[PDB]
């Protein structure tokens, strides 16, 4: 099945901006937790700010440009990169905000870090109706000294 | 005892103006829920702001002025503020942020609602150093039809 990961900040705001908000390292063991050894779709701008493979997940780009590395497999429609997932349990989409729109009909599930801190950003995650999911798990935790905001882990599955 | 209750915005805003996201009917039911059949203390303009005796409860205003209205407490001083609680295992401080301050460092409980919603206030929850505390409780809801934004509840004890 089709699943949405994503770190929002207040008013649902997302951005790939390496240090910010989006470096806590606490949401990124959780990224990784949840989606080593699954297939992860990216946009270009997502794939441009990671920068690099990610190791234990086969790596597809959704761009309509031609790919410029062959360590990740490249397509041009959300059908090819279905396809490209070969027949797994999960298929995790990690951003951005373009992807997240065009997969969002076809998710069943949502892994959501809302993250307790203000980012201008223009860039919105989708618009989840409250009344097509179902919050299932919830998980908040302090600042601390690596993790400079609160922030709250939680999982939604599509009624 | 001596507890602090409180909604706090991000940055640790906190506001007591009626409808905003101070309205949060959530918020409401779980401050009644955690304060019903103990003593309040609050400063004039929490007083001013709720604009009424909250029942079920003991009501003590600490406040520099002379009382205005005699359904009520009216003290000078903290220690004034304590005493007329009168031996009870628990007593509540529910704002402002002058009076969460000079409570704080007596206060062996926090229960704090964090609120995903931006807010220009200039007035902040005190800085509790993580150090001192002792998260033991936390609670996730989505913004719902009564809800228009998504809260947590958390208790910490001090260390
Ligand atoms: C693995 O590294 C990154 C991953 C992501 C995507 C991402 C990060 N966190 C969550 N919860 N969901 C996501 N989709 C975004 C990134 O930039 C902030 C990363 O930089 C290290
Ligand atoms: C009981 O009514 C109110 C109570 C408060 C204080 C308050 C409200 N919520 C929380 N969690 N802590 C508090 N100290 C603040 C208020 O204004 C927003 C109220 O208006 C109804």
């Amino acid at each position: 099945m089709i699943s949405l990961i994503a770190a929002l900040a207040v008013d649902r705001v997302i951005g790939m901006e390496n240090a910010m908000p989006w470096n806590l390292p606490a949401d990124l063991a959780w990224f990784k937790r949840n989606t080593l050894n699954k297939p992860v779709i990216m946009g270009r701008h997502t794939w441009e700010s990671i920068g690099r493979p990610l190791p234990g997940r086969k790596n597809i780009i959704l761009s309509s440009q031609p790919g410029t590395d062959d360590r990740v497999t490249w397509v041009k429609s959300v059908d090819e990169a279905i396809a490209a997932c070969g027949d797994v349990p999960e298929i995790m989409v990690i951003g951005g905000g373009r992807v997240y729109e065009q997969f969002l009909p076809k998710a069943q599930k949502l892994y959501l870090t809302h993250i307790d801190a203000e980012v201008e950003g223009d860039t919105h995650f989708p618009d989840y109706e409250p009344d097509d999911w179902e919050s299932v798990f919830s998980e908040f935790h302090d600042a601390d000294a690596q993790n400079s905001h609160s922030y709250c882990f939680e999982i939604l599955e599509r009624r």
